[PDB]
């Protein structure tokens, strides 16, 4: 896991529980709590969160959001386009990483152009038939 | 990286008729080297036919690989700029996720492409949301 990969781990379990246990962070993201633990210290130095308990910061708070926007968002693409929802997980996350933020941003358009007209997504799904 | 090979010397043939190792090299921008080290793995797993003096064809089944990669390379592209991507920033982009997309993904990627092809309309209507 990478630095954004933590810190939206770490936003998703405050916004489930109200806290960012050690134990759910290594559990969530399959490692140990020892890696947890270096890379807790690592975004207390980058003022993303506080850790003694930890705690996010404003502006980890702030940038937590914005990554379970996007990696929702991106789910949601995948979901309205047809993809098999088995693979939809594997493959959002294989690109928040990779896709610049105007790509994704462009995807956030399209997902609006879908829902802004439901013959759309129909006519789309009609495709899908081959 | 097998795939990449592939898919290079595939557009290779597509391009000029024929691909040589030295073709692939400079396509790749590997060394020659690293090329002869695949080729042969290509040829003993039946991807390609390769004979000194000769180049390579390939077989009915890297030709399926080849042809199906090339597509996603290509489909990544179109579907980045049919979206309204920054020209620039497509390379990057499309390098960067094809390695990383079911295909099933593709597939339905594939038909995203198609609809807004079909109709004019429909890339009128994405554009203006984008205009915000």
């Amino acid at each position: 896991p990478s630095m954004e990969d933590y810190i939206k781990q770490i936003y998703m379990l405050i916004e489930e529980k109200g806290y960012a246990r050690v134990s759910d962070i290594a559990e969530a993201l399959a490692v140990h709590p020892s890696s947890v633990t270096k890379m807790v210290q690592k975004l207390d130095k980058d003022e993303y969160l506080i850790y003694e308990g930890l705690v996010l910061t404003s502006k980890g708070k702030k940038i937590g959001k914005r990554l379970v926007y996007r990696h929702e968002l991106l789910e949601q693409f995948l979901r309205i386009i047809g993809v098999d929802e088995e693979k939809i997980y594997n493959d959002v996350e294989g690109i928040e990483h990779h896709l610049s933020w105007n790509s994704i941003d462009r995807i956030g358009d399209l997902v609006q152009y879908f829902e802004e007209d439901d013959a759309r997504k129909k006519d789309l799904k009609s495709i899908q038939k081959k």
